[PDB]
Formats: structure tokens, C-alpha cells, sequence
């Protein structure tokens, strides 16, 4: 009962461990069950398969990003929505520049989820945050009044497209230099402030 | 000879998958609107999502030509009047129901986030650094890295398509989106 329950947490730590390190397709159950110091029936009785695991893996990977980016805007001090922007899109590069979050939600997740899995478990985690950032803004007057959820949408196609072009480039820490610069540049082009 | 065969099943695919989906439709019936048998079809395509792969290189090669066309009729005088209409071009081209089925809800389940991506980048990203190049000459856009905000744009003009293709009411969609990319152009040009 409270060992399943422990077993359930040991299970999603040390997958969430070897896979951020090796990726979901180079580390089975076996060797997960073994990290986490539990039996194949333990594992077995949490998660049907290896696929319903790394769905529970996605959901602590991405808790972790929404909650380290909310971090990093409240540290950069910003005063103002229209900096609270600017320090968003910085902490989105942030976070998916961590090699776990580069591998499990950049790489796997798309693959082990498929499109429309992995879509919808980033629109739960990403809409939110993004349409509040936009509703303080046009709310401060520092964004033109504009239908909220279209603009939070193609800044989300945009910022998405951002971070898988940083974690494939040849050379990622000019990529991501650049990327930056033109974000910071389409925004401040947007923003009244 | 193999040729021939090829060209009538990539033509059937797209032709009923743009109806009625990738889902909806079986290599069988692909075969006999194509008129060919299962055999031939199976020697040329291994299997369905093979045949989705090179449905999605024609469809994605007619779109460019179509947005270059629509680009060429829009009477745009400047670089930055020239990234105005292919957005509008995007815009109009997407909304085509076989275009809409095939490369914004088929395209990205079959081939995912990565395949999704290369194929589009393959055949916009030379046109949109392009428009980018020119736009940067002609002093209507700042000196930036130009890869780089090709990318951001080709992947924020796909979600845009991807949202109206998708929305309740996809007339409202379109027009508050289009009203979003007018003003995030407009903030990206010069004057
Ligand atoms: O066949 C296609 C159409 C869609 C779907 C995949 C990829 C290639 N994509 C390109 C979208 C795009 C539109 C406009 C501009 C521009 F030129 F206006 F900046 C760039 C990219």
C-alpha cells in the first residue's frame, strides 16, 4: 500500500533519471525497475507498459519547466508585464536548454506521445502562463487589445520552434545567442513598453 | 514503367486522403483508384505511411509554387509589402480542404514534430530567407541572424494554419489570426 506508493515515486524518479541521460529509447523497464530497487511485478502493477511510465515521467518533466520558468520571472525582477514578457521567453530558453528537458520533451516526448498526445500535454502546461502574460500586458496598455488565445498560440508555434532549433543546431550556444536576439526583437517590435 | 505506377498512387493518395484523411482511407482502395494492384502498389511502397511521405513532397512542392503565384499576382512594390502577401498567400493556400486534411492534421501525426519540421523546412526555408535577405537590403528590416528568424517565423506561420485548421469556428479564427501576423510583421518592418 505505502510501498506501492513509494514504489510509484522510485519508478518515476529513476526513469526520469536514465531516460534524461540515455533517452526513452536506449533504457527498458528491467533496468528502471533495478535503479529504483523494485521487483518487475512492482513496476508492472504501476504501469501497464514502458510508454504509460514515461506519460507520468512528462507530467513531473513538465511541472518542473512551468514551475523553474514562474521561477526565473519572478527572480529577474521585472516590474512590468512588458518585462515579465521578456524575461519569459529568456527562462523558456533556459529551461529547454536543460539536457533533460531537451531530451524528454524536445526528442522523446514528440515521438512517444505522438503529435497529438504531446500537443495537448504542452497546451495544458504552456496556454495558461502565456495567455496570462498577454492578458497583463494589453491589461497595462502595453500590448494592443487583440484576441488573447490566437496571439498566445503562434507566440507558442514560434517559442516552440525556437527551442527545437537550439536543441538540434550544429552549434547551440551560438543558436541560442541568436534566437534570442531575434525573439527579444519580435516581442519589443509588439510590445508598448 | 515503375515511374507511372508511382505517379497514379501518389496522385489517388492525395486525391482521397485530402477527402477523407489518412485514417479513413486503405492502401486497397488507393490501388483501385489508382488502377493497380495491391502487388505493384506493396513493390513501390512498402507501406502507407511511405506513401503519405512522398504525398507530402508533392502537396508541399504545390503549395510553394501556389504562394510564389499568389505572391507574383499581389502587386507587392516593396520587400516588406512581398512578406505581407506570402503571409496573406499562407493564409488563403491553407485554407484549400486538401491542404487543410493532408499537411496540418494528417502530416504531423504521420511523419511527427521532427518530420513535420524538416519537410517544411525543405521547402520554405530557402524562400523565407530570401524574403528576409531582401527585406534586410532594401533597409525595411534590421540586420539579424537571418536562419534563425526564418525559423522562428516558418514555425510560427505552421501554427498559425494549425490553430485556424483546427478552431470551432475557423472564420473567426482566420481573421483574428491573420490580425495577430499583420501586427507581429508590422512590428518586425521598418517605417
Ligand atoms: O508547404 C509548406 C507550407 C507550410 C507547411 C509546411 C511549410 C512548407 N510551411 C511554410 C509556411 C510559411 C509560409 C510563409 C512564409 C513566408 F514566406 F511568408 F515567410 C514562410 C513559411
Amino acid at each position: 500500500e505505502e510501498r506501492s506508493a513509494a514504489t510509484r515515486e522510485a519508478l518515476i524518479t529513476g526513469a526520469r533519471k536514465l531516460w534524461g541521460l540515455r533517452g526513452y529509447a536506449e533504457v527498458g523497464t528491467p533496468e528502471i525497475a533495478t535503479e529504483a530497487g523494485v521487483t518487475r511485478g512492482a513496476m508492472y502493477h504501476q504501469f501497464a507498459d514502458k510508454a504509460a511510465l514515461f506519460r507520468d515521467v512528462v507530467e513531473v518533466v513538465e511541472q518542473d519547466v512551468m514551475a523553474r520558468m514562474a521561477t526565473l520571472v519572478a527572480a529577474s525582477g521585472a516590474a512590468t508585464p512588458a518585462d515579465a514578457i521578456r524575461a519569459a521567453v529568456d527562462a523558456w530558453l533556459e529551461v529547454s536548454g536543460d539536457p533533460e528537458v531537451r531530451q524528454l520533451i524536445l526528442l522523446d516526448a514528440p515521438v512517444v506521445l505522438g503529435w497529438a498526445g504531446f500537443r495537448d500535454v504542452a497546451q495544458r502546461y504552456s496556454l495558461g502562463m502565456t495567455e496570462q502574460l498577454i492578458t497583463e500586458a494589453i491589461r497595462a496598455g502595453q500590448l494592443a487589445r487583440q484576441p488573447v488565445r490566437p496571439l498566445a498560440q503562434v507566440l507558442i508555434g514560434a517559442l516552440d520552434e525556437a527551442a527545437m532549433f537550439i536543441a538540434t543546431a550544429d552549434d547551440p550556444k551560438r543558436a541560442r545567442r541568436e534566437t534570442r536576439q531575434v525573439l527579444r526583437r519580435l516581442i519589443d517590435g509588439m510590445l508598448n513598453g
